[PDB]
């Protein structure tokens, strides 16, 4: 008997699994304190809409979305998906009629169309431009697809702009796809309107259809500056292909659902082969679950704007906390968390005496005050450290006390 | 601009998606009777179980099941998966052990689950043995991923029984799966305790890990033969690392919810590659709906026997219709359906004058009854139709005398 997994199976890697199922259990007696699970539903004080919960119940009850759905998605599903982002990041009159149904592929949460995306256009050998630091999937996708990968810098210094010149000198002639996150993950970054106005164009000289994961959209601060706001790439005037992933993971924190969606604009029909395979790679799984498409019209367009702005508000409320509290320790400079779910901080490693990597600062502050973070080496940013925004405060209070505690001791 | 879809979204291709949605609009006034559709859940005449919906809405409104659930399934559910098959269909006594939780991945629906099965151990160049005629998604899988077919022939006249013999033939250095199904879709097959114990025996001369289809597993009828059982491959003492494909899609007709799981059995541990290639794949993807997830323990241990045998009954009925009359039509002769959702009848070509293939038979059938089958070309089985059996006895009365009219019609003398 010799049975091998396939080589595809054996390239494919979890780096945030890998770290958190290989900690070791903390000595420490002292309750333990995960801030490094990207998961808003934990405590309980981020709730689901009450027009999504309804409509659900409903259509379960009613027996008439439990067959086969088609593998794109219901109509009805589609159809909410192009009106919701239409309404929302269309601001732009003119552009509003390129957000259609028929341009509408659903899927199972953002990992299955983050594969999808990048499996409907780029073959093994074929180079896409990722970012660092970034989300860990495009990278999971890619190395067990033998897709390579270019990765850009987003720069601390620019707000985490990225750097729209080392684009530019790495595409080459193999690369078929700029990936790009906004807001971000695990940044917290929300890029301005100019930087996605900038990104854009380049992708237009450079001849690269562009992905760009939209999963946070909406998800922006808006204490600091009220005038803060989000830009899709959906809401300007191009001739670049774009696939902009969307879902319900994140803001209307159901992730568990599974339930994402991939948007194609592209009006003047440069990319056409785009949408063509993502139809394609869809008939491989066969979409997500019926009746929570059902309930998705409901959610998207009769869940009050409030309700979705009051959950942003709590996580802003954490995160400013957290913010204001960890640049407090010795040797931690977080950067200005803007949206989404995260903050990033800085590691000044210099500050301490045994404590030599991003890595070894995780290692350690587990061990001794049962405290989980997530090591910035995870997502290609070394001397970083990537902690969650949406746990309740007093949590947090609690944390920082600990981690304070951990650095004084640690300190050159 | 130059975007074109890369060659893994070119090799995809679905025939019943095709042959469907190519299928021309039909001239006849008579209402449309579609016979070619695989869902159960159409006419409203086959229901879900209580306790099943019960606990879904439950866990809904708790709102504890909605955030990330590990991606091999939740504990729970996981144990229920292997509770019930353990209780179902594992019958000898010192077996039961062999079936356990952490071998059991979850995914979103058989689709999914059988993607996981074929690439978690086979590479582009490496081969897998598939059955005709047989489920078009195997091939779906295997043609986007490289994976060449060696297609085995399942016997209409030994009741559709795999032909071993051909298995051992075709088997070689690149072949690195046996792949089954039972019962089948779409030959209505339900293999004898006898013929499933000598294609474990023969996966064992063969070296070969068996991946079993088993999402119809007990859908058996037993109105002809009361001693008629499902024979799961997980019921005997082997040295064969399987893998059971099985859901809740067919049997608790709830095909949209996209639940279904992998089930491995390995006590001789030939094969832990394989479960760890599974677990591997399904990361990509991230497991099925926790909420569906969650009503899963209720689903299977508290749903009554009678429910699932109620809804076994009703297809039965309508399957023994269409079997006793179908044979009456010139040139169709239909082999006998034992479960799942489908009926396979021969098509004897000869006895028409204008029609030469299956395919035409799909075709002018439709054109002029405005009745829709499944040209059995699909399925990799020339000179036969596939029927489903879930509608209403009423659907395949009037079916049936269209078709008989059809084939009076067109009748050779």
């Amino acid at each position: 008997w010799d049975v091998s997994m396939s080589n595809h199976a054996g390239l494919v890697f979890n780096p945030i699994r890998t770290v958190s199922d290989n900690a070791k259990p903390s000595p420490s007696p002292k309750p333990i304190i995960k801030l490094s699970v990207g998961d808003p539903t934990l405590d309980k004080n981020l709730l689901t809409s009450a027009a999504q919960i309804k409509k659900l119940k409903e259509a379960i009850d009613s027996q008439e979305c439990n067959g086969y759905f088609p593998t794109v998605g219901s109509p009805e599903a589609r159809e909410a998906v192009a009106t919701w982002w239409r309404n929302s990041f269309v601001h732009k009159e003119e552009l509003k009629s390129t957000i259609v149904k028929d341009n509408v592929v659903l899927c199972s949460g953002g990992s299955h169309g983050i594969l999808m995306a990048i499996t409907a256009i780029c073959d093994a050998g074929d180079y896409a431009l990722v970012p660092q630091p970034g989300f860990p999937h495009y990278e999971t996708v890619c190395k067990a697809y033998g897709i390579g990968m270019h990765f850009y810098n987003c720069r601390p210094e620019n707000d985490w702009e990225a750097d729209l010149d080392e684009i530019r000198r790495l595409k080459d002639d193999k690369t078929k796809l700029l990936i790009v996150t906004n807001p971000s993950n695990p940044c917290g970054s929300n890029f301005s309107r100019k930087h996605v106005e900038d990104i854009v164009r380049l992708a237009e000289e450079l001849r690269l259809p562009l992905f760009s994961d939209e999963i946070y959209a909406g998800m922006v601060f808006k204490g600091k500056d009220p005038n803060a706001t989000f830009t899709s790439v959906a809401d300007f005037e191009t001739t670049v292909p774009r696939v902009i992933l969307g879902g319900t993971a994140k803001n209307l924190v159901v992730p568990g659902w599974r339930l994402g969606w991939l948007l194609y604009v592209d009006p003047h029909g440069n990319g056409p082969s785009f949408l063509e395979g993502l139809k394609r790679v869809g008939m491989l799984v066969c979409g997500p679950c019926t009746v929570v498409q059902a309930a998705l019209g409901e959610a998207l367009l009769n869940t009050p704007q409030e309700h979705l702005d009051q959950i942003v508000a709590k996580i802003e409320e954490s995160a400013m906390y957290l913010y204001n509290h960890i640049g407090e320790c010795i040797g931690l400079a977080p950067t200005m968390p803007r949206g989404a779910m995260y903050l990033m901080s800085r590691i000044d490693l210099e500050k301490y005496r045994d404590i030599k990597t991003d890595v070894e600062f995780f290692e350690k502050l587990l061990e001794e005050e049962n405290v989980q973070v997530l090591p910035g080496t995870i997502f290609h940013a070394p001397g970083f450290t990537r902690l969650t925004t949406t746990r309740p405060v007093e949590v947090y209070r609690e944390a920082v006390e600990r981690i304070k505690a951990f650095c004084q001791r640690h300190a050159a």
